[PDB]
């Protein structure tokens, strides 16, 4: 509790610090809960310390975009320092400075429209083996647990768009390539791990990891299976200043994660919010029948064309962002839009409760997708709607999630109907956990067309 | 390297240790190499450093029954201090002091003559199971892994006779209640547990356990679903100064592990033993056939019958006693058969060294089980031949864990021959880890009678 006088000095408010813990025990209605009051307690700019770790909540427009996108390079390049990682310290996401900057140019010609629309019809072979599994249960008239069943599609569509493996995960539920798979920042461990800092080190001189030192191993010679045997991986082989054989394998697992729990999570917000608003389902259905006829197969090129789509998800995202907030190390003692940054201080932009702000959002916690319509759309900052975030370090695999759910919902929606249950929690309960998630598994009703 | 001139000082003999580390390089050949050598060249008394923790190592038949039996409550009561265990510190093997002797009385009637005579009609259905495991590949002139299947058998006979829980689990390898089951002190980790023993309560601050926090949270609720739906958890249930009820779970979880990877990877000693020495296998094969005519089903009374395959078992756990070595922390300076013993140190006995020594055995590393017959038992020292320990702390499952192997041999050896394979690696090499296990996975032939 010694450097704590930083934000009383600078003349700039918060909650008061307790010696050695800051502002934690504010969590305890999660991330989200403590954002709102503090961003309707303090008004536009805001501070609190994560342990002896300053933390600047930023609310402006013209500020976000010098943090996230203009003096990204020179002052704010990285994230707040995440670990005990062990070699997982090459993977993108984690990496900094220069190395993220130089992995980030080897990984992003994997993104491209080119290569994009090439994993159209083999993410099509998949979005079918979800409506098999499908129909099976919604002939047995036993409420569906979406998660479990839309995991599994991400899951195939994962392996598949990287690695070329190709397994029916969800019949398959005993597979040495899907148990490891399956496999919080305010549980008892995280809580230690922002309070005591100083033994992060002690843990990486341990080789202990936040990743288990099996999955990787397990995953770490399966490609090396796959790099010898011989999607993701083909596009990264090819690729290797070159890179390196454990750091190509640190990027993979990373993709994972990625689109396995963001993809399935997200799918599972959007279909809750179509059951909970049964007229929102028939517009879309609609328009998906217009584009696509006699329940046809999409196209790269008409999934983009479908626009009540586009804005079905990004509502959804609106409602549910899955990154909650975005963080940058600032890196020098610069002052941004007439704001001293003392160098160290981590800068902190509350996504949630950005786009739940009644001063930017009519009617904010309502579901109207209408919102975003392509007349309503340009009434909206780039940089209040960050569900992706922003700039030179925005999310690397945007293009490919919103592409891959897309071509999941339209060949759900073309078939079933969902309904809410008794057991359906609404309207939905988040979690008072760190991560966007519910309360209850979400539970639904599912007819056939 | 404060208080390292102890053994010097008391003119105790040994290696030389290195300022923070100790002896712990020597580890590069596995425990029993070091001690193998230590016992050859200092003699009957040396010493040694784990870390800042001094070690002595006695090899006296007086001085061990002493240490094992005489002083066990008023000095050597405990084990070296084993962390970070979480809420495993009321498991019995890991308990101290008086809640070992409050807990090992409340689980001593677990394992009488009355109660182990009543389990043998259970081991006996699942002996039967391996048979038809057994078979399937026995046709198929494929070569056979032991510990795979064996593991499944001791696996089975565990959840039997602990909690009823009936599965083919060789069959069945994608259970919830096998994954979590089958889930080494010379691995990076555990090098650093011995050095930085102050890093221990850094980790039992952090809910951080050797046992992932998982599988405990999986089985603390699947018997207190099953002490709430209602073999060992029913005499432990029926026992609670009563069973706290995360206690009663703690020493459920070590009772599956004691016999799980120690009755399975003994078995696969004696069939290594066998086929190696088919002579052997033959004389034992006949004796079997003698007690039990026409294949007859083995019982309780018919197995201590037995004495060739008693004798089969013990020269077996002479080669390889799982144990390594026995150790107790001296918790008194007290001077013991004339040899200053100073508190905190801890006292060793090396077991595998002792089973090796050509003073006491006559070719030491040769296969003779007529060391232990009835006419040559006698020559034994009880306090050289160790393999379950001695006294108030020895093993509290010999019983159990004796006729346990003993049912599963009757049971195949009236069925099959073992025969060894080209890879079969003869003669076996040991790990240079540390524990008793095989280099490569046991691999033999084996044929139907
Ligand atoms: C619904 C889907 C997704 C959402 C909403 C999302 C959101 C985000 C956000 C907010 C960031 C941080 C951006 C920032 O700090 O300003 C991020 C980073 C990242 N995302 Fe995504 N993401 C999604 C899916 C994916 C997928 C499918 C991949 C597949 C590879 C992926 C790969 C990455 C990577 C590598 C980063 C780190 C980029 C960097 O640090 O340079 N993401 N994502
Ligand atoms: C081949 C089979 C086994 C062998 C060779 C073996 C050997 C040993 C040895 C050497 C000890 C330490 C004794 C000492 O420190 O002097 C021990 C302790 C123990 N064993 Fe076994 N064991 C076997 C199987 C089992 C089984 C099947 C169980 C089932 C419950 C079991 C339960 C225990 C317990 C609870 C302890 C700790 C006792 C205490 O600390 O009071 N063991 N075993
Ligand atoms: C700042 C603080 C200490 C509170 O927390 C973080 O430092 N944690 C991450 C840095 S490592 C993160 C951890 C991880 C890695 C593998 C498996 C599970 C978890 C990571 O690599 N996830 C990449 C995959 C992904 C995740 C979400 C969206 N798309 C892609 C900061 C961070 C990194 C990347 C994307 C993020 C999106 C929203 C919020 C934070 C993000
Ligand atoms: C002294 C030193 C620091 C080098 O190492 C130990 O402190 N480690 C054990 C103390 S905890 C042990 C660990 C464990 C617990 C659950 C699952 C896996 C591992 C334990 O509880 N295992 C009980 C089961 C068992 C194991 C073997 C034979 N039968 C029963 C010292 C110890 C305890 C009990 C039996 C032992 C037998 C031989 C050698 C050491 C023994």
């Amino acid at each position: 509790t010694h450097s704590h006088g930083l934000f009383k000095k600078l003349g700039i408010p918060g909650p008061t610090p307790l010696p050695f813990l800051g502002n934690i025990l504010s969590y305890h209605k999660g991330f989200c809960m403590f954002d709102m009051e503090c961003h309707k307690k303090y008004g536009k700019v805001w501070g609190f310390y994560d342990g002896q770790q300053p933390v600047l909540a930023i609310t402006d427009p013209d500020m976000i975009k010098t943090v996230l996108v203009k003096e990204c390079y020179s002052v704010f390049t990285n994230r707040r320092p995440f670990g005990p990682v062990g070699f997982m310290k090459s993977a993108i996401s984690i990496a900094e400075d220069e190395e993220w900057k130089r992995l980030r140019s080897l990984l992003s010609p994997t993104f491209t429209s080119g290569k994009l629309k090439e994993m159209v019809p083999i993410i099509a072979q998949y979005g079918d083996v979800l409506v098999r599994n499908l129909r099976r249960e919604a002939e047995t008239g036993k409420p569906v647990t979406l998660k479990d069943v839309f995991g599994a599609y991400s899951m195939d569509v994962i392996t598949s768009t990287s690695f070329g493996v190709n397994i029916d995960s969800l019949n398959n539920p005993q597979d040495p390539f899907v148990e490891n798979t399956k496999k919080d920042f305010l549980d008892p461990f995280f809580l230690s791990i922002t309070v005591f800092p100083f033994l992060i080190p002690i843990l990486e001189v341990l080789n202990i990891c936040v990743f288990p030192r099996e999955v990787t191993n397990f995953l770490r010679k399966s490609v090396k299976r796959m790099k010898e045997s011989r999607d993701f991986l083909q596009l990264m082989i090819d690729s290797q200043k070159a890179l390196s054989d454990l750091e190509l394998v640190a990027q993979s697992i990373i993709f994972i994660f990625a689109g396995y729990e963001t993809t399935s999570s997200v799918l599972s917000f959007i279909m809750y919010e179509l059951a909970t608003h049964p007229d929102v389902q028939q517009k879309l259905q609609e328009e998906i029948d217009a584009v696509l006829p006699n329940k046809a197969p999409p196209t790269y090129d008409t999934v983009l064309q479908m626009e009540y789509l586009d804005m079905v998800v990004n509502e959804t995202l609106r409602l549910f962002p899955i990154a909650m907030r975005l963080e940058r190390v600032c890196k020098k003692d610069v002052e941004i839009n007439g704001m001293f940054i003392p160098k160290g201080v981590v800068v902190m932009i509350p996504s949630y409760a950005l786009h739940r702000d009644p001063k930017y959002w009519t009617e904010p916690e309502k579901f109207l997708p209408e919102r975003f319509s392509k007349k309503n759309k340009d009434n909206i900052d780039p940089y209040i709607y960050t569900p992706f975030g922003s700039g030179p370090r925005n999310c690397i695999g945007m293009r490919f999630a919103l592409m891959n759910m897309k071509l999941a919902l339209i060949r759900v929606l073309q078939n079933f109907s969902f309904k809410p249950c008794k057991e359906t929690q609404i309207p939905l309960k988040l979690s008072l956990g760190g991560l966007l998630q519910p309360e209850k598994p979400v539970v639904l009703k599912v007819e056939s067309r």
